């Protein structure tokens, strides 16, 4: 009666953290992990919904709340494990002030993350968000440039085409990039609601096993693994 759990995860940090747990902690907890790596945001929630995964570990609390609102998903989430500060990246400039007149900024296409990237740009004086649904058509541009919506896994590649791109940590990681080494502008980690959580479906038969994985993901061992593995500011424990 060891329970096996199929968990979907983006490769870095999430699959790495899950692999540390699998290889170091799962056996003592009486669980086995079957890690499935995913490279986009749509697919792990669909697989959790449709019955292919027991849990996923890739998404932020605000993205989850939006997915439940837009799609009706019946999911349950755990405590914040870690934060990935959002960054503005570029291969053409080292300062956002060098945004050419009619220049371009790549921006993700999902609601929650486009909204978060738009806020980050507001802290830099580049867009104005009305007080009160935040997207490229509802913000006011305060300098002359164009946004270009790009699908998440195309963000790092879009740096070849555009002056800048706003890029979530998991994608920056895939592209060999770090916050310390490569972010032009770094989202503040203070009072940041975009913590990453374990998500499972409300009716799982495996809730004893998933509560064990939740406890392992918020252990001192996992915090130390995160702090040892990422000291470049790209992945910060949220506990
Ligand atoms: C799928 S919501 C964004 C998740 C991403 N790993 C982040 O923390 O920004």
């Amino acid at each position: 009666d060891v329970v096996t759990l199929t968990v979907g995860a983006t490769p870095s940090p999430h699959a790495k953290i899950l692999t540390y747990i699998n290889d170091n902690l799962a056996a003592d907890a009486g669980i086995k992990l079957d890690i499935v790596e995913y490279t986009d945001y749509v697919q792990p929630n669909t697989a959790l919904n449709d019955g292919d995964l027991d849990a996923n570990f890739y998404q932020t609390v605000p993205y989850l709340e939006n997915a439940e609102k837009q799609f009706g998903y019946n999911f349950e989430a755990g405590e914040g494990i870690h934060l990935e500060p959002l960054g503005v990246f570029s291969n053409k400039h080292k300062s956002l002030d060098e945004l050419p007149d009619g220049g371009t900024i790549g921006i993700i296409s999902d609601t929650a993350n486009q909204s978060r990237a738009l806020e980050l740009l507001a802290t830099q004086g580049l867009v104005s968000i009305p007080e009160g649904d935040v997207n490229i058509n509802t913000v006011t541009k305060l300098k002359n440039f164009d946004f270009r919506e790009v699908e998440g896994p195309q963000l790092v590649r879009s740096l070849d085409d555009f002056d800048y791109a706003v890029i979530n940590g998991n994608f920056a990681q895939e592209g060999g990039k770090t916050i310390s080494g490569d972010a032009l502008v770094v989202e503040s980690p203070v009072d940041n609601p975009a913590v990453n959580v374990l998500v499972w479906k409300g009716d799982s038969k495996k809730v004893d096993a998933i509560a064990k994985l939740e406890k392992l993901l918020h252990s001192d061992e996992v915090k130390q693994y995160i702090e040892k593995t990422w000291s470049d500011g790209s992945v910060i424990p949220a506990f």
